[PDB]
DNA sequence: CGGCCTACG
DNA sequence: CGTA
DNA sequence: GCCG
């Protein structure tokens, strides 16, 4: 089993959900306590189990697996022996974990903000609403639309949103294209948001596009929240039968020279992409981001025509999006 | 021991 | 900091 | 927490 998540296929449906979900609780809790390193190990260990071909039924089956040491192995051992891990259950039931999960799931609130509020004694969304001076405009929007943003986004919603984004993009720039990215491109049936990547086949024509698209959406009444720019993390007023619901939408514009890199980056998964970028730098000496792949010794960028080209230049077997669910 | 993805808003 |  |  390869050590990096970008070296192995990880399908959407896999055989060790119970074990991986427990390790991901410990990862999330490690993040809440400010240890990104422990979060990463627990995330990596969870993802190793997602890549296995069969259910783990014996502790024996972990031997040699990357990112399984004493702590992650003990969690699996307890789950196999007893069906529950005491440490996981203690974190699950804790006021700190529950509140930090509640606050960080708000759009505009991360760990550092949530931790400050926790330390000030706040515990509920009504507590935050009662203290509105404590909130940025982004946080006000996330709180205002929190109920809708907690409702899974479905494929029906994606299709409707892609049509209205395509209409605005076509009005803003003839020939520009819209590509669905994020979890839906990896095959997920649900999501917390919809992600779109916009480009134009003629390099340079996309300059200034995203403000024009946003103006056209805003004047059709489709925008509840947004804020030269090339990324917009929006909330849309999506029409529904007789009504509407708020939906998070991410819009990104890239020049066509960068489109394979942006498509790769925005397709995820989040762990897959951080592993790929780690692999690129640490194993291949190349610097990867959503704009390009840089060789820092020759001072040159790799010209890619496809995602496949990027994998090949990194010496990796190509993985289609549905196998990037690390 | 120290690293842990990487930008833009 | 937030996007996460 | 695990690993180079
Ligand atoms: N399901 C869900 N996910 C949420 C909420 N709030 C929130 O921040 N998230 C975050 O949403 C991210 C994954 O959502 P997603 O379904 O869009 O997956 P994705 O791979 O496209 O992630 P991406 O859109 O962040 O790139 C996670 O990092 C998770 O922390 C929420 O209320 N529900
Ligand atoms: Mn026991
Ligand atoms: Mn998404
Ligand atoms: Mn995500
Ligand atoms: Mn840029
Ligand atoms: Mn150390
Ligand atoms: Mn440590
Ligand atoms: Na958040």
């Amino acid at each position: 089993m390869p050590a990096y998540a970008c070296q192995r296929p990880t399908p959407l449906t896999h055989h060790n959900t119970g074990l991986s979900e427990a390790l991901e609780i410990l990862a999330e809790a490690a993040g809440f306590e400010g240890s990104e390193g422990r979060l990463l190990t627990f995330c990596r260990a969870a993802s190793v189990l997602k890549a296995l071909p069969s259910p783990v039924t014996t502790l024996s089956q972990l031997q040699g697996l990357p990112h399984f040491g004493e702590h992650s192995s003990r969690v699996v051992q307890e789950l196999l022996e007893h069906g529950v891990c005491e440490e996981v259950e203690r974190v699950r039931r804790s006021e700190r974990y529950q509140t930090m999960k509640l606050f960080t799931q708000i759009f505009g609130v991360g760990v550092k903000t949530a931790d400050r509020w926790y330390r000030e004694g706040l515990r509920t969304l009504d507590d935050l609403r009662e203290q509105p001076q404590k909130l940025t405009q982004q946080q006000k929007a996330g709180l205002q639309h929190h109920q809708d943003l907690s409702t899974p986004v479905l494929r029906s919603d994606v299709d409707a949103l892609q049509q209205v984004v395509e209409e605005a993009v076509g009005q803003a720039l003839p020939g520009a294209t819209v590509t669905l990215t994020g979890g839906f491109r990896r095959g997920k049936l649900q999501g917390h948001d919809v992600d779109f990547l916009i480009t134009h086949p003629k390099e340079g024509q996309e300059a200034g596009l995203l403000p024009r698209v946003m103006c056209r959406l805003q004047d059709q009444g489709l925008i509840l929240y947004h804020q030269a720019f090339e990324r917009s993390f929006c909330i849309f007023r999506l029409p529904q039968p007789g009504s509407w619901k708020a939906v998070r939408v991410d819009l990104v514009v890239a020049p066509v020279s960068q489109f394979p890199f942006a498509l790769l980056g925005w397709t995820g998964s989040k762990l897959f992409q951080r592993e790929l970028r780690r692999f690129s730098r640490k194993e291949k000496g190349l610097w990867l981001n959503s704009h390009g792949l840089f060789d820092p010794e020759q001072k040159t960028f790799f010209q890619a025509a496809s995602e496949e080209d990027i994998f090949r230049h990194l010496g990796l077997e190509y993985l289609p999006p549905e196998q990037r669910n690390a």
